[PDB]
């Protein structure tokens, strides 16, 4: 490790890959810190999900999700435990235990909320849907020029797309996929329009998917290399950067102060640019802990010099859940081409169809694959497939419909009773809601409490805004009721449901965008750059100040492409 | 990749990375597959708990340990949902769903039984305890002479006590574990011993221990390297071994057949030497894929002809557990050496000792940890210092009680409610009984059903034998219930309770030594060397062909350090 | 609020409640048995259209309980069973076993 | 409770949830045998399970 570098990234997902792709390729001398470890085979930072023994073990999955998940806040726990054997020790209190947060009020959390120290963050174990918003959900980036605004937001989410393989076809030769678009797409004729979720993800083949990571957007391997000859970047996992240190005049950042987790050693790294990357939460963490904003608990009667709307207008999305079992009217059609004699499991029996049949309901590749199927496992009685891929379909959010919607498959801990129907028949229904931005929503950080690594324990002082987004939320669970019915009923054990606080894990707004810091409530720019500061840089879902209903990643990553023009033409890369 | 190697490996466990470290060593040209990938970070098969994160959030990893368990044998579910709506559709019969394999009588299972496949196998998650057996849990390397067998396998176990780093004093300066370890051994005077459990395991600094695993035995990077310039060795990961080729003579082995998972090409690879190192469950299915044992449901009225013992007289362990809640006489015990002025909060609060006073119950190291927690940290009120690391006691198995016990903590999914009991307050209790090796119990491949590798489907007839074994494993249980409650009482929702058929992951036996294929109805010799077979050796638990309580990690390690013993007396290694 | 939505059944010759031959329930009578499904068409599409209704109506009140959300009750648990022993004009045509005047 | 208390249902299948969780000394069938009241002739997918 050297002590001065050209630019330097704190954090690994996928928003300080798109900062290290753009910065590294233009010749900069890179240090990206993260205070996770690298933990994705060879390949790093790439997503844990493309391993020949995840593609066919998919359900595993959640349990490496879950495993990397660790929740920001967690409130005291009051739970009463009268059972215990009168030997056994008892406190006369439900004391501060099991690292809880005191500061917490169980009652305004985002219980749900959560983040995942690994190098290449989130981006190891996401869903990969990449969407773009629409107007309505998204911030401007010109101001009254409807029309250069949305080209501008057209070049950067196209490079954004570019960077992540999105791609909208990977899906399109499933049988379920196609059944539950189709009758949807037949359903909602002249009132909404269906497609396949945008996904970040190359099909390889039949049956394995690479899901695109932070490694996808920049491999993160040291350079230069024999690859990359005059490129220089490095790499130190197990780093928790602690503090950006200001100048008096808060113009400027002068130095990155570390904690080397290995060798315990606190060190100062220089650079000329500093770019923050350490996710929604933990940006506004690092920003409170280096003087930014107010620690502790909010006080207006003295509010903050610096920054004052860090950690204000925080957004989280409504989640809305259920699973379906297919109907029997879609399951019967799935083999409506099909002629069929005799009893399955004898000699006579024979399923057959009339390739080109002008009365065919389907292309003759999917009438192959459910003929070869029925003839071939005449003990099952279902006509879809076993290596089917799954569904992965969307009607993206619109003012008439204002959530953005997942109906599809990811991996899920199925009981032992849902282990009882057959997963072809199962999709899942995923509908968020878009969190109007206010003031009274906020994520501080504890004056006296901290977390596992010594810094200020964040709280979150939250909830879903009275009126368009409580109202949106309900009208949104009805909308997912009334939708998944068109598909078939709900799954016993997946009913209807309010996903806990943050869970969806789209949290925004926590270091937010605008044009002027104090006309637009705001601490970045939209190169993200903080105001004030010259060479201050923050990415990632943080900067995001609508409110959205969509998965927030694509958008956040276009912002950062921005970012990067700002640093290419203000910053001279050292010579080599 | 080379066609032609000294020594191939299936397998990149701890046992097969034995064989590694012994022959690489010895100059042998070594291969190494597994169907398995790289995914412990940049130390190749390396304990996944080794990172500052798990380490800060232990109860995370059991989600780990969950996302590569793999069920070896899932009945046919016959579970009635009968609350689908209507419009659902659903089969009128239990049909064979989700990867079931309806070989499998639900009764005569080994539920719990997984396997995992990753480079460097179950040792990436393992708890790394590592017992030796006594005579009595030991199979035979010396005939009429105790003494001299003794001393063999002092000589082996000693060795592989070193590959492992395996010690019994990490965790001496733990207030818990000599809280718990003190105490049974008082209540035990004269009739039992307690000690730390041992454990494969280095301690770099109070609140971080490296666990060790496949990578502490062999560092699994590819030679020559600029550490080791005069040796060989390449490992090929996401590679399927399917068969080893026999000659006609069945007296040697002469190819392995592989499938890379990558390509999708098929290969066969020849070596001098072939070591199956797959695990139980997956050297058995390897040998019968290879012609070895019998295909298909037992049938006695047509005995194989190679190795008639192979699946048969399978162990596994009985497993049963419980939680307690630490006991108010203990826990007062910690604070004994205290005396206390004041009230808690306040400003005349007062803990203090008397560093060497002779009346002191506790070392003054003890009592210093003590008095800073309770003068630091008022509001709470154990004495207990919050990273005080976990309880890792055993009494090892002897004649007047037959199993193993591991009495500590390990990463663990406590529900919400269990979540209200502090953590320094919980021990976790697990005894491992022995169970009586019988030609009845087996593991057994289907002719028709495959499984995801599309291998012969595993199906196990098992139950536990009557007479010994079960009387043991219900006296074994009795035994818990009266050691615990010198402890504490039961946690709620953690009762005493056996586990499922095979959680324990203990199976033995599948592919058993012994001195005489006929006389001792076994498959390999003391060198591990498959009978009548020139080239082929099998290593792990599977070699275990005694009732066993204790793990049995370090007891396979040392068989497979002898079975290299006679390798390099008996090939000689290619020119370099 | 507790929201119960009740459908109504087609009555279809093959829903039968039956007595075993062998089998005697606690007071040593003749076992009953069913074989009943949701007759297919108007029946199944209503239940499922009722569902919707009550996740649409419910809504206008408030959200849903956590723990009691909408779902199918196991079938007869309503206890409405009827048609065991059915009224009708004419026993044949009618396919029936009482008149109007519920004699046999 | 009261209602709970006075409805009997009409016809239960045999039931084949499997406890593998027994104490080896613990007597088990090697079937899922007639018990506890459960009617043999009933398809446990072709129920009124709720009736009482
Ligand atoms: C977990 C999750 C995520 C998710 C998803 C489903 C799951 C279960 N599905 C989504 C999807 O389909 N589409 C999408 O747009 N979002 C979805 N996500 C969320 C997504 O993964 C995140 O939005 C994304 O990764 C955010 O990227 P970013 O680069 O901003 O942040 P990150 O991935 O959290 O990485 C941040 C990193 O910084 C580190 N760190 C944190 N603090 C420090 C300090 N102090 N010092 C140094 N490093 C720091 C991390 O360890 C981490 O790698
Ligand atoms: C999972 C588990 C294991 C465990 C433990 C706790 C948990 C939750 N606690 C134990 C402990 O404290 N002490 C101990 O002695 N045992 C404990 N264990 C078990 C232990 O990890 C195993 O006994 C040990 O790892 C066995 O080692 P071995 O090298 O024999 O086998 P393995 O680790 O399963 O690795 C086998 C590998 O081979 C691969 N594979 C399988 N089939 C194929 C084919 N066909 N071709 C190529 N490779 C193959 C695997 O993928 C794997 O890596």
């Amino acid at each position: 490790m050297d002590i001065k570098y050209d630019v330097v990234i704190v954090g690994s997902g996928p928003i300080g890959c798109t900062y290290a792709r753009e910065l590294v390729g233009a010749g900069y001398k890179v240090a990206m810190f993260d205070i996770g470890e690298i933990d994705s085979g060879l390949k790093i930072g790439a997503h844990k999900k493309n391993t020949v023994e995840y593609q066919k073990n998919i359900d595993k999955f959640v349990n490496v999700i879950q495993g990397q998940l660790m929740s920001v806040s967690v409130p005291v726990n009051t739970l009463v435990v009268d059972t215990l054997s009168p030997t056994s020790w008892q406190a006369s209190t439900f004391f501060v235990r099991n690292g809880s947060n005191p500061e917490q009020d169980p009652l305004r959390n985002l219980s749900g909320q959560a983040v995942t120290r690994v190098v290449g963050g989130m981006s190891t174990h996401w869903g990969c849907a990449t969407p773009r918003f629409d107007r309505e959900q998204r911030p401007l980036l010109v101001k009254d020029d409807a029309d250069a605004d949305d080209a501008e937001w057209d070049r950067l989410y196209t490079k954004a797309e570019s960077y992540f393989q999105t791609g909208t076809d990977q899906f399109k030769e499933s049988i379920r996929h196609n059944l539950v678009l189709n009758k949807l797409t037949e359903e909602y004729k002249g009132q909404r329009d269906f497609q396949q979720i945008p996904l970040a993800a190359t099909r390889r083949s039949p049956t394995f998917v690479e899901w695109s990571s932070a490694n996808t957007v920049f491999d993160l391997q040291n350079r230069p290399n024999t690859d990359a000859p005059e490129e220089r970047f490095n790499l130190f996992p197990a780093v928790a950067c602690e503090r950006v240190v200001r100048n008096a005049l808060n113009s400027e950042i002068e130095s990155l102060h570390i904690h080397d987790l290995i060798s315990g050693d606190r060190f100062e790294i220089k650079a000329d640019v500093y770019v923050l990357t350490a996710g929604a939460v933990h940006n506004t963490q690092l920003l409170v802990n280096s003087g930014f904003g107010q620690l502790g608990r909010p006080n207006p009667a003295n509010p903050p010099e610096l920054l004052p709307s860090l950690g204000s207008y925080i957004t989280e999305q409504s989640l809305v859940f259920c699973q379906t079992v297919m109907s029997t009217e879609l399951i019967d059609s799935v083999k409506s081409d099909m002629t069929i004699r005799g009893t399955p499991g004898e000699l006579t029996y024979s399923v057959t169809y009339t390739p080109g049949a002008s009365t065919n309901k389907h292309p003759d590749w999917w009438n192959e694959k459910v003929k070869n199927h029925m003839m071939q496992h005449q003990e099952d009685p279902l006509p879809i497939p076993f290596e089917d891929p799954e569904p992965q379909v969307t009607t993206l959010f619109q003012p008439s419909h204002p959530w953005h919607t997942q109906i599809h498959r990811d991996a899920f801990s199925y009981g032992a009773v849902q282990q009882s129907i057959d997963s072809r028949l199962i999709v899942d229904w995923r509908f968020f809601g878009r969190t109007e931005p206010k003031e009274e929503n906020k994520l501080w950080f504890s004056d006296k409490i901290t977390d596992a690594y010594n810094m200020p324990q964040p709280t979150f002082d939250f909830r879903f805004p009275a009126g368009r987004t409580s109202k949106e939320a309900e009208d949104m669970m009805t909308d997912m009721c009334v939708m998944s019915a068109k598909i078939g009923g709900f799954l016993p054990g997946s009913l209807p449901q309010f996903m806990k606080p943050g869970l969806c894990l789209h949290l925004g707004g926590t270091h937010r965008m605008g044009f002027d810091e104090k006309e637009d409530n705001c601490c970045v720019n939209t190169d993200s750059r903080v105001f004030g500061f010259k060479n201050l840089f923050l990415g990632g879902c943080g900067n995001i100040p609508t409110a959205y209903g969509a998965n927030p990643t694509l958008t956040a990553m276009s912002l950062a492409i921005k970012s990067c023009e700002y640093i290419k033409q203000n910053f001279t890369p050292s010579p080599f």
